[PDB]
């Protein structure tokens, strides 16, 4: 009858800005951009020039060859941050507690290198020689499924697809899954593997990508001269635990999940809506949501994603939510050093939304070099700001009108 | 902790047994098969021939061509279908009560057709002919985002990809949306178009649909003989709305949802787990979530795909967790008739069991000729049976071990 209280006692992650989440972080705090020449695919033929790639990344570092080619990119990367999340959370996933563990890991776009290099094999080689991991390679659900089967977690066990906000709502769902008693320990999060011809050639079709050929300046949100995003990989993965639970085992606990909030802008199937309405509508779900006044949000990680309207209408929501305060709070989006994770957004910036709290630290926003007029919140330009933070509110106003908001607290007894 | 009391005030659905609710009942009920030769795509290379597919569905006759073209046939479905689930719940959906109206609809495959043309495209004339439509076309979520644009549903919205359990999850999760109070109304359920060139290729290639040629035994659920299963297309969408609201609105009601209970095989990419372990603990949760005794389920509108090793299983879970009382009450498999319609198996399937409790009445497993001595459970072969049911079980056993179960209750 009583909701139960939710913190977060393990991070992983694979990111442009590390291979794991104290790398990736530390990046983050020092203003370094991950932001760089697209080599995953031959981009002569597409107006976009740049990406935010995992460098130095051989997953047979983490597991046997044979299980990794059995997996798409996607999968490889919610197993690896997965596993990198339970061993940083110090979890024994035994017999006893397997029914109690879930997952509800997302992915935005799932396998599609898988089904373009399968697709070419149709067309060539006939429908009798598609492999016959395809279907298990390509669908979004198999990097819950692969981490399921990699953990033994046998709990609560999903997969939410909502474009740019399915990390964010991933980990909201779960969270309302150990507050309501259904499970004891949820590993979640978002993953995604988006550079993929399909996926540039689609992305660039309705203009949504960065055409700017420098990495210097492609990325850079809330800038006068913003014309886009620019497109990342990789996965966030965090374990949350039921308070009593994770106390009896002596689990660290990096700091607690409060609020949720998940709206529809019902408008249109690209394009955010005017002034930020559905976004100010999740922002206030999750402040409701979490219990407190608008005045104690901190800082938020804001989706600002770089492109034109986004980053205006995102400005215009959080005017609109905290008035005279919006003005008092630090706002900043790592996607000015990440790139959009797609699908891993949510997941990523929820784990700097937390370290933020744990460390004391507010990363920056990189490349603001000429101001917006329409823009002028504090965008912590260039530079970290160290800080007590007691409330983070974190964003994913995602493409198709999906609004997701997460707000994150220092954890006190 | 909110826990408010959850209604089904309307239902809408396509399938390969009527494309609205009323036909698609009756055909189920008279034990009416919608399983023929394939016709979508040219089945000659393919080792399956047989499939359930939607009967004289033109989207035109619902929606302009223009608005029909911006829509792969996945998320054609699914606004047809919510549309139709919203105008039998006599809903209106205003500026008012927007922000408390969400949609939660899955599909397991999403575009895919979309995805293949799209591709072929660039294959063949360069990534500058893809569609700026391509994107928003394929991906999954875009059902719900087109149901919430031509709906106006402001609320609480998301998308579930779960495989076969896709529908079932969707409808849990909305259920819980509401229960904890953070919508009064939910349009929810799952949608699928799967009949396409390499979704055929895929299920072929992991064996795992039937290579029955022959459409009048090929889907036969806890037959001996059974095979694999058909694969089916459609839509089966409903409105869930909170008890208070809609006696308020003067909503008619069909039914309570009332358990949901969601586990993971943790076992194998594809494999069921062995004695259904984990179907049989998704049940066990549902039936705690309703706070009942196993004994007052009095059907249960099984999984059943036609494999050998669900069926079987399904059919070992169901011993576990009923014990004595799994040999009293009826089970059947729908998809019998319908087919597997993935990603949509579990919306279509949510309808039917609650018309079963609305209607009173429990459609059959038809095909059924020669009985496996594993699966020995009473399958209501053949014939529809007249029965006052007061709870009903609904099981979506999916591929790559995700558990889904629903419980719904008949209302005062
Ligand atoms: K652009
Ligand atoms: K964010
Ligand atoms: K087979
Ligand atoms: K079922």
């Amino acid at each position: 009858m009583t909701k139960k209280r939710v913190v977060v006692t393990g991070l992983g992650a694979l990111s442009p800005l590390g291979n794991d989440v104290d790398t990736s972080w530390n990046n983050a705090i020092n203003g370094v951009s991950g932001i760089g020449p697209i080599t995953r695919v031959d981009a002569e033929e597409y107006p976009a020039k740049v990406a935010a790639e995992l460098k130095d990344f051989n997953v047979e570092d983490y597991m046997d060859k044979k299980e990794a080619r059995k997996m798409d990119r996607f999968t490889q990367y919610a197993v690896v941050a997965a596993k990198m999340a339970v061993e940083d959370a110090d979890l024994n996933i035994t017999d006893e507690i397997a029914p109690r563990v879930g997952v509800w890991v997302g992915s935005g776009i799932g396998g599609l290198e898988t089904l373009e290099s399968q697709f070419e094999i149709f067309l060539t080689k006939g429908p009798r020689r598609v492999s016959p991991f395809f279907v298990p390679m390509m669908i979004p659900d198999m990097a819950t499924g692969q981490i399921s089967i990699a953990l033994g977690a046998k709990g609560v066990n999903s997969c939410t697809v909502t474009a740019c906000a399915t990390g964010t709502n991933s980990i909201g769902d779960a969270f309302k899954v150990i507050q309501r008693g259904d499970a004891d320990v949820m590993v979640t999060g978002g993953t995604e593997a988006p550079l993929t011809r399909m996926s540039f050639a689609g992305f660039s079709a309705n203009k949504a990508l960065s055409t700017n050929p420098d990495p210097k300046t492609a990325s850079r949100p809330f800038d006068k001269n913003r014309d886009g995003f620019v497109m990342g990989e990789g996965a966030g993965i965090i374990v949350l635990e039921e308070l009593e639970h994770a106390l009896a085992r002596g689990a660290k606990i990096y700091g607690e999940i409060v609020g949720y909030g998940s709206t529809g802008d019902a408008y249109h199937i690209t394009a955010p809506a005017q002034d930020g309405e559905g976004g100010a509508r999740a922002m206030q779900e999750a402040i409701k949501d979490a219990g407190i006044a608008p005045e104690e949000i901190d800082y938020i990680n804001a989706h600002g994603t770089s492109t034109y309207y986004n980053d205006k209408y995102e400005t215009m929501a959080i005017k609109t939510v905290f008035g005279e305060h919006a003005h008092k709070l630090a706002v900043s989006s790592t996607k000015s050093m990440t790139g959009h994770l797609l699908g891993a957004a949510g997941g990523i910036e929820a784990i700097f939304s937390i370290l933020a709290i744990k460390e004391g630290v507010i990363p920056p926003t990189i490349n603001i070099q000429t101001p917006d007029e329409e823009c002028d919140l504090d965008y912590v330009p260039d530079e970290a700001r160290r800080q007590e933070l007691n409330y983070v509110l974190s964003n994913s106003l995602g493409f198709g009108g999906h609004n997701a908001t997460l707000i994150f607290k220092k954890y006190q007894s």
